[PDB]
RNA sequence: GGGAUGCGUAGGAUAGGUGGGAGCCUGUGAACCCCCGCCUCCGGGUGGGGGGGAGGCGCCGGUGAAAUACCACCCUUCCC
């Protein structure tokens, strides 16, 4: 059965039965061919009501920007010298941001470590930039990545199940819209083949993405 | 359509992809034992039955490109 977003938002209350505050997910089977590089969906979006989770942000910057990342609220901040701390297996954070001037050292020394974990700072994921305080403030306000897997599916967290239905409904549209804004011009056919709403431990519920 | 299947090497060992995840399961019967179906890369995996009677599993750690439970969306090959 196909539910509306407003319907699905309200059902999270009932789907969420684990003994913790479950994250609310959105999944979509995408209308692309993920083989071809030009059909890749990748980008970020500021959820209008936040993730509702605290995100330990590390910032590796240079010069004044180290002060900027500090004041933007990044949990740990340092120069190229915290590379050697991750080289020793520190790795206690959720997201790495970085200014372009350090990405030469960061890439070559931590690419092989941060890369496979989707933690490498990357322009395409909104994690590299001299606007490093806006990146941190955008993350801390609940910006999320989304990047199709090779199977052509795509997934994103869009809230906690403790949120009011109407706020979850908002976050779901916002992410749905941001998907459609990254619909590759080469992608033929229906873009959002299917779209489901679920919680971490809970069952799925297919939704009407234009509702 | 229905049913399964998912193992280079390193690693408890059979890690399809990715996202979520700090919890999941269990007297409405856990580990463990036996019997049978199927699958098998011959390591094992998996379904069912009987016994059993309170503990399994994850997180952590280590290994690894990636980490284990659990959940979701997909993908694969196979049988009917
Ligand atoms: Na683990």
């Amino acid at each position: 059965k196909i539910y509306t977003i407003d319907e699905a938002a309200h059902l999270v209350k009932e789907l969420a039965t684990a003994k913790f505050d479950e994250t609310v997910e959105v999944h979509a089977k995408l209308g692309i061919d993920p083989r071809r590089s030009d059909q890749n969906v990748r980008g970020t979006v500021s959820l209008p009501h936040g993730l509702g989770k605290q995100v330990r942000v590390l910032a590796i910057a240079k010069g004044e920007k180290i002060k900027e990342a500090e004041e933007a609220g990044a949990d740990y901040v340092g120069g190229e010298e915290i590379i050697q701390k991750i080289l020793d297996g520190w790795m206690d954070f959720d997201a790495v941001v970085a200014t372009p001037d350090v990405m030469g050292a960061v890439g070559s020394k931590l690419g092989r470590i941060l890369g496979p974990r989707g933690l490498l700072p990357n322009p395409k994921a909104g994690t590299v930039g001299f606007n490093i305080g806006e990146i941190i403030r955008e993350i801390k306000a609940g910006r999320i990545e989304f990047r199709n897997d090779k199977t052509g599916a795509i997934h994103a967290p869009v809230g906690k199940a403790s949120f009011p239905p109407e706020k979850l409904a908002d976050n779901i549209r916002a992410f749905i819209r941001a998907l459609e804004a990254h619909k590759p011009e080469g992608a033929k056919g229906t873009f959002l083949r299917s779209v489901y709403v679920t919680t971490t431990m809970g069952p799925s519920v297919r939704i009407n993405p234009h509702s």
